[PDB]
C-alpha cells in the first residue's frame, strides 16, 4: 500500500503576515491499477473545503505521486490548531491520516548575540561570522543574513539544540572575505520567531 | 531467528593512545532451543583470535544476549581497516556476518577558535562562551570543555552540519555564571580529531577587560 506524509508551513511563512502559510499533504506509492486518492481536510476536527489538489505525476519508479495543499490562517496556524489530513484509495481498506500542528509548549523568547570573527582567523581570507540564537521555545525558527538591505550569501545554520535548561539554542554561520569585513561593511542577523515582539529581530555586526 | 548488531568504537578512545578503542558485537534474540553461538573476528578478512566474549545472559522476553569485544589498534581502526563479526548459531543456516569500518573520505583539518560572549550578553547571570569547529572532514570529532584542569558541566554542542566546501562544522556553547568569567578564569575548548597533529588541540579563553 502507499504511504503519506504531511510537511507544515515554512516557519518564515506562518510568522510573517504578509506570506503565506500552507500545510502539505503528498501520498507516495500509488498504484497504476486504481491511482485515484480522496483527500479529506480537517481544523480542530471539523472538515474544510478549500484545499488545492494537484493532479497525479508519475516518479521514476513509476508510482504516483499526488499532493494536496490546504492555505492556512497565521493565527490558526500560531495557536495550536490540528490539521489532519485523510487520504482514500481505492488499494488501501481503511483510509490513513495524519495529523499536524505547531510545536507544543510554552513560547520562550529568543535573545539574540552576534559575534565578531576570532582574531586568530584573521590570518585566512574567510572569516566567519557568528549569530548566536539562544533561549527559544519552540523548536520552529527562522534565521537570516543579509548586508546593506540584501541577502547575505554565504551562511549556514545549525539545526536547533536542546539547551540545559529544557529551552533551544543554535547558531548560524556567515562566511565573508577578510576585505569586506576590514572595510567596515555592516552585516546583520535577521531572526524570526512566534515569542518576539513582531516575530522579528534584527542585530548588526561591523568591525569597530 | 537471532539479530546482531555491531558497534564501533567510540572516537574519543580511537583517537587517544592512552585509551582503550573496542569494537563490540552483540547478539540477540537466542533461541533457547539452542542457546549456544560463536564468533570468529576477520581483521580486514583476516582471522584474529584476541577477542574476549563474555558469557550468555537471559533476558526478560526469555532470549540471550550474548556479546564479544575486541581490542583494536588505533592506528589499525585509523586506517579504515574492516572489522567483520561472523556468529553462529544452529537456529539459523547460513551464519550471519556484519562488518564495519570508520567513515571513508580524504580527512580535514579542523580550525578551532574560542568566542567571547557578547557584550550585549554581559547583562546577565550566565553568560555563553563559543567554540567553532570548521573544516573538518570527516565527523567523527569529540568537543570537550575544561577549566583548571577538570571538565566543565554546562556545555552543550551542535551536531555537525554540512558546509557549502564538503567539510563539517560545529559549535559548542559553554555557559558559566557572569562572576566566574569575571575574576579571570581561563576556559578550554579541546577538540579531538584523526586529522589533527597528535589527534588534539585547545584553544583558550578568558576575559578581556
Ligand atoms: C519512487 O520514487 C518516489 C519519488 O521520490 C524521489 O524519487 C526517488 C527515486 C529518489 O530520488 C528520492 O530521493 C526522491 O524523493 C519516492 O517518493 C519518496 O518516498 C520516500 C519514502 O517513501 C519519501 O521519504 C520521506 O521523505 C520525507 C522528507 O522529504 C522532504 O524533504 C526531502 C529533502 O531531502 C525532499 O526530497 C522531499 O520532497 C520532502 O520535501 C518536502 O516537500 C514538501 C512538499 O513538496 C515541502 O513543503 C517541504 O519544503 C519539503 N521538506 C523538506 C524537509 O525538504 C519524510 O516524509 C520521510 O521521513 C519520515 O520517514 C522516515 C522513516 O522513518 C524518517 O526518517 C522520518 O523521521 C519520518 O518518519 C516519520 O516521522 C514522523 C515522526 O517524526 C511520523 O509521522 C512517522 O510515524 C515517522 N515514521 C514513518 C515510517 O513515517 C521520508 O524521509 C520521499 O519524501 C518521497 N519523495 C518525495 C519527493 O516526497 C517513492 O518512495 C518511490 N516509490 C517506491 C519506493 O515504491
Ligand atoms: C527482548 O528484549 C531484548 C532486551 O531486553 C529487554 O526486555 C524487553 C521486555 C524490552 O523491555 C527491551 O526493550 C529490553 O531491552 C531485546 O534486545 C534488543 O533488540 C532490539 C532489536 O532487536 C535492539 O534494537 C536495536 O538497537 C540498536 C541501537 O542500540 C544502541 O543504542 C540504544 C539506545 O537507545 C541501546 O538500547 C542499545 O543498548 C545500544 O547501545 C549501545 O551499546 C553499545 C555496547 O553496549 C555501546 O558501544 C554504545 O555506546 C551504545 N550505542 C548507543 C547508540 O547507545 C541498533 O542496532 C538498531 O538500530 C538499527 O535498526 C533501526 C531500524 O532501521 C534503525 O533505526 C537503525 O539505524 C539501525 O538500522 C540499521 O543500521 C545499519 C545501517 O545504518 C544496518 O546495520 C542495518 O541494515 C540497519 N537496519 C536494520 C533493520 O538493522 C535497533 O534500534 C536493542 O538494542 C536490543 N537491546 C539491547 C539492550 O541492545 C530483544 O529485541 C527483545 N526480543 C524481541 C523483541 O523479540
Amino acid at each position: 500500500g502507499p504511504s503519506v506524509f504531511l510537511f507544515p508551513p515554512k516557519p518564515k511563512d506562518t510568522l510573517m503576515i504578509s506570506r503565506t502559510p500552507e500545510v502539505t499533504c503528498v501520498v507516495v506509492d500509488v498504484s497504476h491499477e486504481d491511482p485515484e486518492v480522496k483527500f479529506n481536510w480537517y481544523v480542530d476536527g471539523v472538515e474544510v473545503h478549500n484545499a488545492k489538489t494537484k493532479p497525479r505525476e508519475e516518479q521514476y519508479n513509476s508510482t504516483y505521486r499526488v499532493v494536496s495543499v490546504l492555505t492556512v490562517l497565521h493565527q490558526d496556524w500560531l495557536n495550536g490548531k490540528e490539521y489532519k489530513c485523510k487520504v482514500s484509495n481505492k488499494a488501501l481498506p481503511a483510509p490513513i491520516e495524519k495529523t499536524i500542528s505547531k510545536a507544543k509548549g510554552q513560547p520562550r523568547e529568543p535573545q539574540v548575540y552576534t559575534l565578531p570573527p576570532s582574531r586568530e582567523e584573521m590570518t585566512k581570507n574567510q572569516v566567519s561570522l557568528t549569530c548566536l540564537v539562544k533561549g527559544f521555545y519552540p523548536s520552529d525558527i527562522a534565521v537570516e543574513w543579509e548586508s546593506n538591505g540584501q541577502p547575505e550569501n554565504n551562511y549556514k545554520t545549525t539545526p536547533p539544540v536542546l539547551d540545559s535548561d529544557g529551552s533551544f539554542f543554535l547558531y548560524s554561520k556567515l562566511t565573508v572575505d577578510k576585505s569586506r569585513w576590514q572595510q567596515g561593511n555592516v552585516f546583520s542577523c535577521s531572526v524570526m520567531h512566534e515569542a518576539l515582539h513582531n516575530h522579528y529581530t534584527q542585530k548588526s555586526l561591523s568591525l569597530s
